[PDB]
């Protein structure tokens, strides 16, 4: 039950629960594979009509996402089931999978979505939603069914089931100026500025363009949306990579964004513009049940403090679902799922004031991240990642913990803790770089455990994980790392109360020397209570070749 607790119910197709006649893949850990790249690295491939899977509702539902994967450039059905009767049909798509590159080019996945001669796809996976006119109970059988007329394969992943309530109304038309077929989104909120008995602006249920950036100025506004399954903002759906959204300048610092949804026409990955809400300083702002698609980011703060973003799904974008960089503080992030980010899915970046401080992301699911980590932190001092589930990282950690400067105007971590407390992380890890001249070589990349404890070119110091499992990581469970030749000393990194249970390598790895040029790493590191499970090789390696560096064993560790 870690994570963010959301209305929707996920399952595996591939579960034992789950009838089928179809063809369940041995799981994996490789990207540009069906199955490496699939949720719990698993799916069921529907390759012949009446092939099916029969999913059985654990909670009441009249709404469904399909995670699929169909072949390059193709549109079309599958079909679904209720207690054996058919009531529908999925649109399934690759529009938005399918990204290129080839196995030394692993820093070009999602920028290039063309095939071409000796390209790799990747990112193979996309979803589809679909809302049915009855609310069918817990236990009803619900089978996704190839059928004739269907697509002529399918490999199903997983199943979001929902109960949707009823889309909401405005809250009260003399305060909310409602969008409608005559009234744009800009229209409505030219009204509210100019009338200021107006909160703000309400966008009923429908598919509304949006094919600008909207900004927002004047003071405070409030935009409220029917709920994210029924007011859908659109990018234009021909046109692709178009920068749209909302741009809240500091006249509107303290407006509320929320019950919505916004589906972008994104692509690829454009570094610069596409993220939905651009709010360069803004304070006070309230993201909150918006449910965000194929932009570069949902958001990406610059020096943006007292913000909250709350109940939000951040799906199958080209880079990082939330970033709080250079400066952003006192932030709430609480209660949001991420699943297919293209970069870290949560993440805070720490630069020159001193440090971001006092940010607080809290009850966070990110899984299926498509390159980097599932959360990271670079930098900083006073920040707390509480109550956290990540799982299937294609090409990095779980966990990132990097003092690495990237280049940037930063000091570091600080001098009070970065707390990550309740955590589990599921197949985290991966290859990702290269490591020629690498000790402990096993491949032509470096390879990354579940957490990743790196210290760069800036103080490493003040550092906390606790009660954490981490489960079947790709390779190791923890993985300590300094840079050479900065060889900063990691200072006060405790790790108390975790389980690593069966990692493919070590429980514990000291990086010796991850490739020419690098040596072992700097201070040390305490553990309490910290148990290596069935570790495939050993329970820790690399100690005794790294005399820098003090694993101090405090009391109940079985290594
Ligand atoms: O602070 C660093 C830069 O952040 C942003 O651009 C990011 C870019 O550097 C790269 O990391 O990709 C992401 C995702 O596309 C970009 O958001 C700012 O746009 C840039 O101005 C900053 O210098
Ligand atoms: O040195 C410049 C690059 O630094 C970072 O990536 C490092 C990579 O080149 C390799 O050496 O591995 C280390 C980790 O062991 C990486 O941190 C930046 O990420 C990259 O953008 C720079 O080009
Ligand atoms: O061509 C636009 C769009 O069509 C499909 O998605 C539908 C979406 O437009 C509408 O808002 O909701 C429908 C029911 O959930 C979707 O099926 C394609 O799946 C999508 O790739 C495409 O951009
Ligand atoms: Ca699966």
């Amino acid at each position: 039950g870690r994570g963010a607790n959301m209305p929707f119910t996920i399952m595996e197709a591939e579960s034992t629960s789950n009838a089928t006649n179809g063809t369940k893949l041995t799981p994996n850990f490789k990207p540009g594979d069906y199955a490496g790249e699939a949720s719990g690295r698993s799916s069921v491939y529907l390759d012949a009509t009446g092939e099916y899977v029969e999913f059985t509702l654990t909670s009441p539902a009249n709404a469904f996402v399909l995670r699929n994967a169909v072949a390059e450039n193709t549109t079309g059905t599958v079909s679904i089931y209720a207690d054996g009767v058919s009531k529908g049909k999925f649109n399934v798509s690759s529009k938005f999978s399918y990204l290129y590159a080839t196995p030394s080019t692993l820093g070009r996945l999602g920028y290039d979505n063309a095939p071409g001669a000796g390209l790799t796809a990747y990112w193979l996976y996309e979803d589809a939603q679909l809302m049915l006119d009855q609310v069918y109970p817990a236990g009803t059988k619900i089978k996704i069914q190839k059928d004739a007329g269907d697509v002529s394969w399918i490999y199903v992943d997983l199943l979001e089931t929902e109960n949707v309530a009823p889309p909401q109304a405005n809250p009260d038309p003399t305060k909310y100026v409602a969008v409608s077929a005559s009234k744009s989104i800009d229209q409505a909120l030219t009204e509210f500025r100019q009338d200021n008995t107006k909160k703000g602006i309400y966008i009923p249920a429908g598919e509304w363009t949006i094919n600008s950036k909207i900004f927002l100025y004047g003071r405070a506004t409030e935009i409220v949306g029917a709920g994210p399954w029924y007011t859908k903002l659109v990018a234009p759906q021909s046109q692709s990579n178009t920068d749209v959204g909302f741009n809240i300048s500091a006249a509107a610092n303290g407006s509320t964004i929320r019950d919505l949804s916004a589906w972008g026409n994104y692509i690829n990955r454009v570094d610069g513009p596409g993220k939905f809400i651009d709010g360069n300083g803004m304070q006070n702002v309230t993201v909150q049940n918006i449910w965000v698609e194929h932009f570069v980011c949902l958001y990406w703060g610059v020096n943006s403090s007292y913000n909250t973003f709350k109940n939000n799904r951040i799906k199958n974008t080209f880079a990082d679902g939330i970033n709080m960089t250079n400066g952003s503080s006192y932030n709430v992030i609480d209660n949001n799922y991420a699943r297919g980010t293209g970069a870290d899915s949560f993440a805070l970046f720490s630069a020159t004031g001193s440090y971001n401080v006092g940010n607080k992301y809290t009850n966070l699911t990110a899984t299926n991240v498509r390159r980097a980590a599932a959360f990271a932190v670079y930098g900083g001092s006073d920040n707390l990642f509480q109550n956290l589930y990540g799982a299937d990282t294609l090409t990095y950690p779980g966990i990132t913990i990097s003092s690495y400067s990237f280049g940037y105007n930063t000091l570091g971590f600080g001098d009070q803790d970065t707390v990550i407390d309740g955590a589990t992380l599921d197949r985290t890890g991966g290859d990702f770089w290269t490591s020629v001249g690498a000790d402990d070589k096993i491949n032509e990349y470096q390879n990354f455990g579940a957490i990743w404890i790196y210290g760069g070119d800036r103080a490493i110091k003040n550092i906390l994980i606790k009660n954490v499992d981490i489960n079947n990581p790709v390779y190791f469970g923890l993985m300590f790392q300094s840079m050479s030749p900065n060889n900063m000393v990691m200072q006060n990194i405790r790790v108390e109360n975790v389980n690593i249970n069966n990692p493919s390598r070590y429980g514990i790895k000291l990086v010796v020397r991850a490739e020419q040029g690098q040596g072992p790493a700097y201070g040390g590191a305490s553990f309490t209570n910290v148990k290596v499970n069935n570790p495939g090789i050993s329970a820790i390696y690399g100690e005794a070749q790294s005399p820098n560096f003090t694993v101090t064993r405090v009391s109940g560790n079985n290594w």
